[PDB]
This record gives C-alpha cells, sequence and structure tokens, in this order.
C-alpha cells in the first residue's frame, strides 16, 4: 500500500533514469517481482500508478471507458505523453487550459478516435502495404550498397540504420529527398525533449519546464510545414498518404481540420521512422551478442520474421503512454481512484517472466512471441505491420552480406522515458 520506494521511481519516471538500460530493467524487474502495482510519487510528477505487469497492460488497454488517453469528454485532461507538472502548466498556458496539443491518435478518445483512426485503417493493413514492398526492397539495396562501399567500421546508428526508413516514410508519405534532413532534426528535436545532447537552441534548456518548450517547439516548425502540404494536394491530389490524410472528410463532406491532418503528419513524420530504425540498430545489437543466431538467420531466411519479433520484444522502443482513470477500478489488490493516471510500461510487460520463460534471454525460437512492443486495444500501433515489413526486408537484404557484427566502441541510448533506443551503435563488419 506504501508509495514506491523513490530511487526505483526516479529511474522510471525520470527521462536521466532510462540513460542507462541496465538500472532501468532492474528497477522493472523490482516491480514486477515485489511490487507489481504501485504509485510512484516522484517530485515534481503526478502520482502515476506504474503497469509493470503483462496481463495488467492488457487489462487496461482493452477498457478505454475506464482508462482514457485524452481525458473523456474533457478533451485534452490527460496529457498521454508523461510530462512533469511544469511541462504540463506551460502547455496549458500554451493551449489555454487542456493539455491536447496535438490532434492525433494518442490524445484522441472514442468515439473520436475511431472516427479519425478509420481515415487511415486500410492503408496501414497488411494486404494493403504488400504494393510497397518492391520499393522497399529497392530502398533497402540502396542503403546496403551504400554500407558496402563505406567500409566495415561505422556507427551503425547514423551512419546507417536512420537512413533507410527515413526514406521509405518519406517516399509513401510524398515528401520530397531534400527534405530529409530537416525531418530527421525535427525527429531528434521531438524526441530528444529530455536529452542533453538533443537541445534546441531557441528554447531554454534549464527551465523546468524545458522539455515542454522543445515539444511545443517542435510542434510549431511541423505545423508551418504541414501546412503547406494540406493545401498543395488538397489543391492538386496525388497517389501517396499526404493526400490520403490532406483531403480526408467526415460524415458530412467537411474536410476534418487541417490540425487533424497536422497531427498525422507529426506521427508519420516521426514514429514512422525512428522506431524502425531503433530496432534495426538493436538487432544488429543482439546479432554481436549472439553471432551464432546472425548464422542460423543466414542458414534459414525464414527465419527473419522471428528476428524482427524477437527484436521488438527485446528493444521495446516505445517505453510508455499513459492513461487516466474515469472512475475507481480496482486491480492486482490496488484501488486505483478516478483521476488517478497510469504509466503503462511497454518494456517491462516484455520482461513478464509469467510470460516469457528467461525473459533476458535473445530466443528468436519463442513461437508464438506474444510481445506487447506494439501495446494494446484500440490504441495498439496502427503502423506495426508497416514497421515489420521494412525490417523484414531489410534483414533479408543485408544478412546475406554479412559474416560478423562486433561492436567495436559504447553503445548510447536516447535520454528519454518515451521513445527511446540507440543513438549510438559503433560496430566493425566482417562482409561476406
Ligand atoms: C518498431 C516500430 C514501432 C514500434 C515498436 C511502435 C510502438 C508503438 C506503441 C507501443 C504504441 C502505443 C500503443 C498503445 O497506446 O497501446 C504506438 C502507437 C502509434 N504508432 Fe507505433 N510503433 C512503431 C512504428 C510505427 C510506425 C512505422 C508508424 C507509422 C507509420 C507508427 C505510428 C503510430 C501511431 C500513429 C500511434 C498512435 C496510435 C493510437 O494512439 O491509436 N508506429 N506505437
Ligand atoms: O509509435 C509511437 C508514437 C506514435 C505517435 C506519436 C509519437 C510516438
Ligand atoms: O490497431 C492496429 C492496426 C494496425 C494497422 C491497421 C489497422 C489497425
Amino acid at each position: 500500500t506504501a508509495a514506491i520506494p523513490d530511487e526505483i521511481a526516479r529511474q522510471i519516471v525520470l527521462p536521466e533514469g532510462h540513460k542507462d538500460n541496465v538500472p532501468l530493467f532492474e528497477a522493472y524487474r523490482w516491480l514486477r517481482e515485489n511490487q507489481p502495482l504501485g504509485q510512484a510519487r516522484v517530485e515534481g510528477y503526478d502520482p502515476l500508478w506504474l503497469i509493470t505487469k503483462y496481463a495488467d497492460l492488457m487489462e487496461v488497454e482493452r477498457q478505454p471507458q475506464i482508462f482514457a488517453a485524452g481525458g473523456g469528454e474533457d478533451k485534452g485532461s490527460n496529457n498521454p505523453i508523461l510530462a512533469n507538472q511544469a511541462g504540463d502548466e506551460f502547455t496549458r498556458q500554451l493551449l489555454g487550459g487542456n493539455l491536447r496539443i496535438l490532434d492525433a491518435l494518442p490524445y484522441l478518445d472514442q468515439p473520436e478516435h475511431s472516427v479519425v483512426k478509420d481515415v487511415a485503417f486500410d492503408w496501414f493493413r497488411p494486404a494493403n502495404l504488400k504494393k510497397w514492398e518492391d520499393r522497399i526492397r529497392e530502398t533497402a539495396r540502396a542503403s546496403i550498397d551504400r554500407l558496402l562501399a563505406g567500409g566495415p567500421d561505422l556507427d551503425a546508428v547514423q551512419e546507417f540504420a536512420v537512413f533507410f526508413p527515413l526514406r521509405v516514410i518519406m517516399s509513401l508519405f510524398g515528401v520530397p529527398e531534400e527534405d530529409e534532413p530537416r525531418m530527421m532534426a525535427l525527429t531528434q528535436d521531438f524526441f530528444g525533449v529530455a536529452d542533453p545532447d538533443a537541445q534546441r537552441d531557441d528554447i531554454e534548456a534549464l527551465s523546468p519546464d524545458a522539455a515542454a518548450q522543445q515539444w511545443a517547439a517542435t510542434i510549431a516548425d511541423f505545423y508551418a510545414y504541414f501546412d503547406v502540404l494540406v493545401e498543395s494536394r488538397r489543391a492538386e491530389p496525388r497517389d501517396d498518404l499526404a493526400t490520403l490524410i490532406a483531403v480526408a472528410k467526415d460524415e458530412n463532406g467537411e474536410y476534418f481540420p487541417k490540425t487533424f491532418a497536422y497531427g498525422w503528419f507529426v506521427a508519420i513524420a516521426t514514429a514512422g521512422h525512428d522506431t524502425t530504425a531503433s530496432t534495426l540498430a538493436g538487432c544488429l545489437q543482439s546479432l554481436a551478442a549472439h553471432p551464432e543466431v546472425l548464422d542460423r538467420v543466414k542458414g534459414d531466411p525464414d527465419l527473419i520474421p522471428d528476428l524482427v519479433n524477437e527484436s521488438l520484444r527485446i528493444v521495446s522502443p516505445v517505453k510508455h503512454f499513459t492513461r487516466v482513470a474515469l472512475q475507481d477500478y480496482e486491480m492486482r489488490g490496488q484501488k486505483i481512484k478516478a483521476g488517478d493516471r497510469l504509466m503503462l510500461l511497454f518494456q517491462s510487460g516484455n520482461r513478464d517472466a509469467e510470460v516469457f520463460d528467461r525473459p533476458d534471454d535473445f530466443d528468436i525460437d519463442r513461437r508464438p512471441n506474444k510481445h506487447i512492443a506494439f501495446g494494446y486495444g484500440p490504441h495498439m500501433c496502427i503502423g506495426q505491420h508497416l514497421a515489420k515489413l521494412e525490417l523484414k526486408v531489410m534483414l533479408q537484404e543485408l544478412l546475406p552480406h554479412l559474416e560478423r557484427v562486433e561492436v567495436s566502441g559504447e553503445p548510447k541510448l536516447i535520454q528519454t522515458n518515451f521513445v527511446g533506443g540507440l543513438r549510438k551503435l559503433p560496430v566493425h563488419l566482417t562482409f561476406s
């Protein structure tokens, strides 16, 4: 019934606690074993129930009428992405009393969430992504040719893994190649709001609300760019994802307000490539640690989807979203009160020993691989089938060219409690 111990709560809640995966995953493990559903009360944050168990993540996510993303009828009364209190106070000054800074899926509750998701639902289904496989494969091949020409010594992240998923999503989206560097810079600003190596020059870096200022500044740069793209596709439609979203109309034949298109476009321009790059880099890191796995998948390319699934489980680069209890609710002997916020810890769910035998082991032979790296419930990752296709296609093209991966310098993680993974993986490759 007590609060979570401060040292454990701080390790998970504070962005600084994610700088090193070792103490972070030991804090998740301490909770799952000792206090699987407790309230973290960290100075400068709202109290948060830390949802550490696989079964609890599904129980919460499958009941959106109880556990809201955006606050329910009081729209924008909950921030789905954990800011500190000072940050949420900054946002309420910016927006005038609420926290809905984007009109994007994570901020929405049903039935609004369903109406908006219906715009892109079919586009993201596996059968509808098949039309892109050959173009993704040509992109993967172009990226691997540059890797082979560049020699065996590189940062597998900033000199390889980042470019492929960015080129794929910008090509599908319909953004020209020359705009990719600025999209990459803004994605770094967006997911780097609390990382001292990713600070924007235009906001206060050390203010209590610094991360919320960076988030808003980054969004404003996206809105400027996307407003031009929305008016462009409304005036002259193309066969691209920018058009599908730009021209989308409601049941009354009115365009959705432009901010809905901007919200899609922000999610696509950031989430649409960064986590794909992280998972690919974490895959290479695991192949360095488990060379027998690389030998096996080179011997049987049909194992590549299993390798992708186990990489998603181990890397789990999307660490949380938040929810708010719309009513009192009992779970695992604890009384969650109406108004209480919850932090869904997907990386912890993915190490739950009740679900996964030897959960810290890299084992591609888990079948089925029950991972929750894409979440659950109506907010389950809409991009997951695009991500899995890109990772499958890259590893089908790449792994024949790799005899060995060696990590030849210190890996670096993005310092974030939100969307993380490797920003640096110095390697020495042996080409086949
Ligand atoms: C390895 C790659 C990816 C991983 C691990 C990942 C993971 C996640 C997770 C855990 C969520 C939250 C689910 C929940 O709240 O229960 C999510 C949401 C989302 N993801 Fe992904 N994601 C990935 C790739 C993508 C891609 C490629 C796109 C777009 C092209 C994308 C777009 C989204 C969107 C728009 C949401 C919000 C959905 C909603 O709230 O309804 N993601 N992702
Ligand atoms: O895939 C995670 C994500 C989705 C939308 C916006 C930010 C991050
Ligand atoms: O809810 C996950 C999902 C993914 C792709 C298309 C539709 C829905």
